[PDB]
């Protein structure tokens, strides 16, 4: 099976989500053919030179999955668009483009974070265009770390446009799309390329975890607890 997760929004102040993700990496992920992280792995990112200990803790845990034979892939979210090749090397992850078409057991599947499908929010899309401009990213990353941290602290949900969904699935000629961003886990039926098509949405990790599991036989949207919930009787 191939696994998809997104919208964990990991951060120091939410250790329960981190512990849930570490358990996921040490258990479920080790049995997978591959693990894809469709953006918003971290609640914030100001560059790969950040000494935040959580970053190294997460990189080591993902690296252990990769070393166990499970390739891991990352598409950027709107929270963590500055994740770069240094973190890719630390974690063993492979960075992918904003849209990718996958062969999953003979099923062609488009994957993306999902924010680019929210074409009704033109203000957001203009902000996105600016922070994805390479010369702007370069200038921001050149600032001292302490300045970047102040900017980020100081700076501290839209849904998809149905026609943007059809356009993306016809551009890639797929009948299956998996994304996150909207935090509304669901399976939507539509029509694309003259045939029934499906859009599968991941959940954010709020109280419990969420993943999509693709097998040769089906597509599974799965909700599971962060920790081992030991039975006990009354
Ligand atoms: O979860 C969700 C969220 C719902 C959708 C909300 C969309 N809005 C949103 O995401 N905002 C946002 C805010 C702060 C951060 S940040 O703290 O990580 N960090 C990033 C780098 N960043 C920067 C970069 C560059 Cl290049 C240039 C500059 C500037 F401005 F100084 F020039 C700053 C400083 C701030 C990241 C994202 N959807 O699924
Ligand atoms: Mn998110
Ligand atoms: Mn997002």
């Amino acid at each position: 099976a191939t696994l998809f997760i997104a919208d964990l929004h990991l951060q120091t102040e939410e250790p329960a989500i981190t512990a849930g993700f570490l358990r996921f990496l040490q258990g479920e992920a080790r049995q997978a053919d591959a693990l894809y992280i469709l953006g918003d792995l971290f609640e914030a990112w100001i560059g790969d030179d950040d000494p935040n200990p959580l970053h190294q803790q997460i990189a080591s845990a993902i690296k252990a999955v990769v070393d166990a034979g499970v390739p891991c892939y990352f598409i950027h979210g709107n929270r963590d668009f500055l994740v770069g090749q240094r973190f890719a090397r630390q974690s063993g992850m492979i960075l992918l483009a904003e849209e990718e078409r996958l062969d999953l057991y003979g099923r062609e599947v488009l994957i993306m974070h999902g924010d680019t499908l929210c074409t009704d929010d033109q203000g957001y899309l203009a902000f996105r265009a600016k922070v994805h401009t390479p010369w702007i990213q370069r200038l921001f990353l050149a600032l001292p770390l302490f300045i970047r941290h102040r900017i980020a602290a100081r700076m501290r949900i839209m849904d998809v446009n149905p026609q943007a969904v059809v356009d993306a699935m016809e551009r890639h000629h797929v009948q299956w799309l998996i994304h996150g961003h909207t935090h509304r886990p669901a399976v939507h039926e539509l029509q694309a390329n003259g045939q029934p098509a499906w859009r599968v949405v991941l959940g954010a990790w709020h109280s419990e975890g969420s993943m999509v599991k693709v097998t040769p036989d089906d597509v599974e949207l799965i909700h599971f607890p962060f920790l081992e919930e030991n039975l006990y009787f009354q």
